[PDB]
């Protein structure tokens, strides 16, 4: 089955809510650049992602610090940056980002919208890719361009799931 073990949504348009901020980034920039992850996925599949601003969203976003009720705490300044559940109800999808960080929207360590990107493959089914090149590469390391989009890798891996 190509991943075996990793789970995958059953419907296509996922619904997402960012419960909560960072004090590093104005509250647009934390929402656009949520929005923009959630799109280099949608364009290289059928997921339609729609935000929700309280209630129980497919896919809940949050900035948390150390423990926080998951069992996988954070570990400070550096580090883990974030981490997402595989697809699945409840705490299956959402995405968790290390509140302890210095989120940025620039190649300042920790590009927000880099680190959801990648989080939201996860957040989708996908596992890390041995392709240095790929998103879903293990390292983070911010590579600045021009127009950013999905690597061949990377589309390879939703459209093996979602189509
Ligand atoms: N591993 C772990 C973590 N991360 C989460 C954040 C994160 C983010 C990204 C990666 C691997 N990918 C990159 O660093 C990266 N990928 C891409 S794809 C792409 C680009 C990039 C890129 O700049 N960096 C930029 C130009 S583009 O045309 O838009 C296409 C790895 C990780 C590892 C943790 O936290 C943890 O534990
Ligand atoms: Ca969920
Ligand atoms: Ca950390
Ligand atoms: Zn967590
Ligand atoms: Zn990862």
């Amino acid at each position: 089955m190509l991943t075996p073990g990793n789970p995958k949504w059953e419907r296509t348009n996922l619904t997402y809510r960012i419960r909560n901020y960072t004090p590093q980034l104005s509250e647009a920039e934390v929402e656009r650049a949520i929005k923009d992850a959630f799109e280099l996925w949608s364009v290289a599949s059928p997921l339609i992602f729609t935000r929700i601003s309280q209630g129980e969203a497919d896919i809940n976003i949050a900035f948390y610090q150390r423990d926080h009720g998951d069992n996988s705490p954070f570990d400070g300044p550096n580090g883990i940056l974030a981490h997402a559940f595989q697809p699945g109800q409840g705490i299956g999808g959402d995405a968790h980002f290390d509140a302890e960080e210095t989120w940025t929207n620039t190649s300042a360590n920790y590009n927000l919208f880099l680190v959801a990107a990648h989080e939201f493959g996860h957040s989708l089914g996908l596992a890390h890719s041995s392709d240095p090149g790929a998103l879903m590469y293990p390292n983070y390391a911010f590579r600045e361009t021009s127009n950013y989009s999905l690597p061949q890798d990377d589309i390879d891996g939703i459209q093996a799931i979602y189509g």
